[PDB]
């Protein structure tokens, strides 16, 4: 790996740092982006790995761990957390998904490649360099400016039931109302046998209040529950719930793709339950006159876990991604 | 002007078309845009033009323009109804607030040149030639993707002023709020509101239904189709509350580049000194976020649109009562 | 104008230089593109003013004009030629309709404003100080890379009868195949000057007889004003012995894409064609199953301007129908 | 492939969808494209794999293969017939040779890397999931927006008993002429009988190439008994069937030295002489510079001719065949 | 003017703060960009306007600039200083000549227009709300990107004699050097009767150690010589010599144009004494093999006031300005 | 290699010529660029490899080696000289460091792959192609638009030490005022193959360096004179008056001045200069503030700048100098 790093991992107490990540620019050959790293290490415990921010405009987990990467302390803690808020730094610049400097999406370029462009040489770094060091990931995402998202967590019905076992109950301890089963980041943590847990944690290109709530809470649940620090997670659900509902999405049944490109008109938002055969939207033709839109419908039973994100939507965009009970 | 158009505004009856708007590309020189433009005109009685889509990421007013232009006939109306739905068709196709043609915001180029730029002789196009048409102008707009934005008319001689109080009184939205297009309806003496119904890059599902009714009230107050407008709201309510923005602390301005946390959504009550959220430095380890505060007491209109805001941005704008 | 000449167009014989056009780019703050201009100048007569190249990715006039700069003679001459043969610089260089430099249709910004950006500057600075001193204005126009045009001149049914004929007169010496009743040729007309254009091709490409035809057109053109010792020459390949004059006035006579597809033609330029007649068919191949539209001409004519790219956008006219004038 | 297909290419019947390709962009990190596929199925017999828009500006393949898919009907077929008219979408929908996506250019990204940029992981289901079904692959190109060419078929010189096969499609397929990390480089690797078409150019749809090539691919699939009837292989001009020719040497190839504006003597079809001038080379930004005067260097028929009147230093600007020779 | 500010400038002290301009973004419609303005006033004399910035590229005003601003206080102060060190703030962020909003460049863009695209909106806030307040202005600029400059000031032949010669007077001042003698700010401040300097302070795209010293230096000078801060300009040169000495650029034959494209090796840099016939360089034509590059000579006797910038130049660029002793 | 090229590298005398390398276009579709190259030989001797131009913005080993091609005569040469002054033809035309085709740093893509996009097939015809034919390669650079240098040679340290002497005295003979001893760049492929290698740093600042021009085309025909390809022996007399080359290094993370925020810098020093740890090196201005101060930056080595601060307005990240220090084997 070009990207340098100082920190010694190992080291007792904490140490807040950059990687630094060779870039080349046309008025700056040697140019290098500082990927904000922090690690507290104290006692004697287990590795907890938070990223945030692999895609720019994913706020939640780049509020949520940067907040925390300030104020957590050694003697709070018994292992170790290590904690990259803002992981994909040319693209937070940008606010967007794509990386502005060679197009690629990071969480399609895993496990990467050390001589790559920027987004492989980073992926590399992150798989090769931080990752191996975890016990348990956290990689924190939302839907960014794609969709908006219910605040949740996610994971793979993994081969090992013991292992499957461990990221259920991880993700219980996460406490978002719902948690759906279902080259990316988390495929490599799942290689290395490492749990792997996710978040979507809103979305509509904007800041989820509730997402920023529940993800706080979430990251510090799971510190909790892996006896990193002291306490016991809290899990309690705005609506009454005393805890994680635990969804699955397995079936092309539960997209609804839009055929057409076009205005999209939804009739729910993410986390409003649906029912199949029944009307999701209709795709306006805002060029025609006397046109009829066409409409949509769900094919499932369920709830909605994502729901359209930009109004002007292209044929092949799903418009919505039903959820339904584990 | 150079864009063309055939319907006969005088004639009873249904036309729907296109004014054929002229537009050079490498590969198609002699290339036209085609904007959406239905009128029904029965009977007696004055003129309502509906506008929508002036910016293209601005959805609520072309769903409920086209989709009244599509239903709406001439036995239930005494009087005249044009409506252009979608009007910047460039920028709705690009779903950009700015032309992908020329770069410009369409509402910062009226009164427009007919000789101009694609934007500049659109603008003409509907000051000069279906404006002057109108008696009420309702002009469709959201936040797009700079905002959120409560649902919500907007406006601004106290008896043409009373007229237009009136007609956002039967628009029946929560809330009114005391070279753009709507300063050509007012330059004109026409009675002008605006909307605001909606933002953050998404369609309001709110929105729409608020601005489906707001659009059939007007047209009731007015007496061009029967009945009375319908103004309950949601909340209890009776009609529009009228509310007032003119200090400049209402505004709860960015003055670093970062990651902006808000505290409180479009709708809300909000207090002076209260937090109105946190700008967060995300390129730093060890900085803490800078907290922002509102000056004014009130609810917020305008709320955070984007993650990371730009210096000199609004990242709240409060409202209060007229 | 900005724009700098020291061309002395009252001197007699022969000056070949250029405009030098003020262009600002980031690491050249005082940069310039230089116009080629060529004036000859002999005797006693009018002025012939020949441009192309307004439009950068049409060629037939950059290369008639060029040449004949390069070969033209003060002693062949009684009167006055000057030629610009590639007056759109920035947009030449990189083959398109459009500028470069400010993303304007010059042929859109005429008469042009001085202190505006490049194609205005340069739109003031052709309408201002080379125009008037013309007599006659040919310029020179293809389809670029929009349609390919069947090669013709044209001209403004003047309401002035007299201005028309004169108009008609110049055109028939031209000699094309056919010639058709804020551009150029609107500031020529408002200045009481003759002014032809020309359609010579199109399809991106060059267009062997469109090179023909406009070289001999100018050399004509010439010889009508007296200007060049000769008369006209005018047979036509397909056998007719002069122009035919040829309208194209009515909605009727274009054939538009309704929708953005990929549209096959039944007919190119130059073909006479009939009302009601399949023109071509636009094709939906992102669909599977969907079958294509069909399109109808609406009148009878030959084909003026035919479908250029494969693949249209709707509101593009595919096919431009003209008939007997 | 991450490129998801539902079609079942074993069942009799004709199926009719897409291949739906992952596509991240900012506001559709989860986007798809859908690529036409259309199978038929029916009997007994070989599989005839036809693709079109692997470049998206050309336009003959999209029209002949999108225009087949809809008609032919599973009991007219004895064999399978696998069909993409529109290979390369978001190309297509750009209405240019090169990738909007990834700015590659298909062609050159074979055999491709499912875990690469769109253009590789495309090429990659093309070359993996695809054709190893064929027992032929005609593949439609035509020169786009960078030449015209007359209408033809193409194929390489091959193993005398596979290019006899060849040969023999060519044959069948019957354009006026067939001249002997791409996808049809994939097709021989793999041992299957590889055409390819090149049916026109200029930007444009070429009426002449959509006729030439709507017959040809009817008349490969009655070649391969996979419909009835016989090739109808008949020429305007009077011949029987297609006449072979082969671009060999580095002569014929007529070379841009210098950027400028380029005009041609002859067009595509038309013979020439060596030594006979090819066109010039305007240089329109100077007063009193002459052209510069091109020469072909070898006798022949012009098989691409010049497309962009403004060529760049290193454009071929002619490319000359001649009669085939079976002696290589 | 649409362009906001709430500065008194009628106030005894010091305000610093910004004017606000309207930026309308896709995600931003009601964007503002914040332009740096500061004004100290105290007792009695005349108003200095000094800017920095207009192009985002010439960084030795918004140094100069902003650094006095910083320091400046009231009580030093008779008369009246406005400071806005960073007027073209989005090219500053940038770091281009041209607006990265409009693709204007500003100083093509006065007097502006109110109601035109952000430049021409910037250009007549500067014009008709800041600078009718000034008694002198010095707008300061360097060669940015395109070229690099001698420090030197300069101004325009004005028709004027009274003005002509105070204007002269302000320059020896000033104390650059050098001083060298229709839609650029310094010809609104000419229009409008207000003497104007400008400056030439380095380029290269780099900032000049001493162009940021004479331009420090400068503006200081400025103030003495008006009267607004006490002390006696300092003039001293380090070659020597007591002052500044007037020159000027008149003529065609002082500009060494580049007649092609290429490569361009001088034989001088800025502040070198060139002879009328000797070279001034080369333009090689590193694409061809062979080819000798292209020697092009100067026309003048004098001094190199603006020097070739980017090593790869464009036809109709000018690779080399000289300059002459000054005649009135 | 899908690059093409008809030169007989084998053959005695003077070919002048192109490699053809393909370049796919919207409108050429076959399209090609020339890569300008020169080979000499005759009689007995080692092979030099000069190239120029692989950064498209970096001019004085272009003019150099462009000079040199077209007037060096097979009869002066004992042995092969191949020359190379343009290598990344699409960036030298756009005047830029990255490459306009596929917007690759063409000197973070060695060794290159022949199935890549044109800049990694181009960086594969180079090393695959042209180096393995080399005994001595000087790779000709300068900061670009990214920084001035002080024109001076390049080298690593090399771990061999016998090498190192060879390398060293090659550098030596080239005789510019410094050279400096300092892994997919084309000297990283020259240093795998076991090959001398020599870079340069000749100027920068956007521009062409007078002193910089000299220098190099001198550098290169004393290389050869080292070499004994041409009669002759090196000429390492220095402006300044020195006898020849000094011995350089930079080794320390303190070497270099960083920026920690964007901003606009303002140096104290430019390349070639002595300075001292402690010492400001600048400041980094806020010109978007009213009221708010400079940052001030400290150097941290003794020694002389060999890079100086380019653009005014820095990114955050960038170095603003890299000081050099007397060298210690
Ligand atoms: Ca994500
Ligand atoms: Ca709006
Ligand atoms: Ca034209
Ligand atoms: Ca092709
Ligand atoms: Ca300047
Ligand atoms: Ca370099």
């Amino acid at each position: 790996s070009r990207i340098a790093c100082d920190i010694d991992f190992d080291r007792d107490g904490r140490q807040a740092g950059y990687a630094r990540a060779p870039l080349s620019r046309n008025n700056s050959g040697w140019g290098t982006v500082e990927i904000p790293i922090t690690v507290v290490k104290n006692g004697s415990g287990p590795t907890v790995l938070l990223t945030g921010g692999v895609h720019g405009d994913e706020y939640e987990g780049q509020i949520a761990i940067s907040d925390l990467a300030r104020r957590l302390r050694p003697e709070e803690v018994q292992g170790r957390v290590i904690m990259l808020p803002a992981v994909n730094m040319p693209a937070i610049q940008s606010d967007t998904r794509l990386s502005p400097v060679d197009g690629r999406d990071i969480n399609r370029c895993f496990p990467g490649d050390p001589r790559g462009t920027f987004s492989q040489m980073l992926a590399h770094f992150l798989d090769s360099v931080i990752l191996p060091m975890a016990d348990i990931s956290v990689d924190m995402h939302t839907a960014g400016h794609s969709y908006d998202s219910t605040p949740s967590t996610n994971m793979h019905y993994l081969a090992d039931p013991a292992l499957r076992a461990r990221t259920l109950a991880a993700a219980e301890a996460f406490g978002a109302p719902h948690n759906v089963v279902f080259s990316t980041f988390t495929s490599c943590v799942e290689r290395r046998g490492i749990v792997s847990l996710g978040t979507e944690l809103g979305g509509w290109g904007r800041v989820n209040i509730e997402g920023v709530r529940i993800g706080k809470r979430g990251i510090l649940n799971v510190l909790k529950h892996m006896g990193v620090i002291e306490g016991t997670p809290e899990t309690a659900q705005r609506g009454g719930a005393a805890g994680t509902r635990h969804m699955m999405v397995r079936e092309a049944d539960a997209y609804v793709m839009a055929p057409r490109t076009g205005l999209f008109e939804p009739t729910h938002y993410v986390g409003e339950e649906v029912r199949t055969g029944e009307t999701a939207g209709w795709i306006h033709f805002v060029e025609d006159v006397d046109t009829a839109p066409l409409e949509l419908l769900y094919r499932r039973d369920g709830i909605v876990w994502f729901g359209a994100g930009p109004g002007r939507v292209t044929r092949g965009d799903a418009v919505a991604v039903v959820m339904e009970d584990y």
